[PDB]
């Protein structure tokens, strides 16, 4: 999985 970036 590629985590989101905020
Ligand atoms: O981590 C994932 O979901 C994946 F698709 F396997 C990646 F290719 F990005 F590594």
């Amino acid at each position: 999985m590629v985590g989101g970036v905020v």
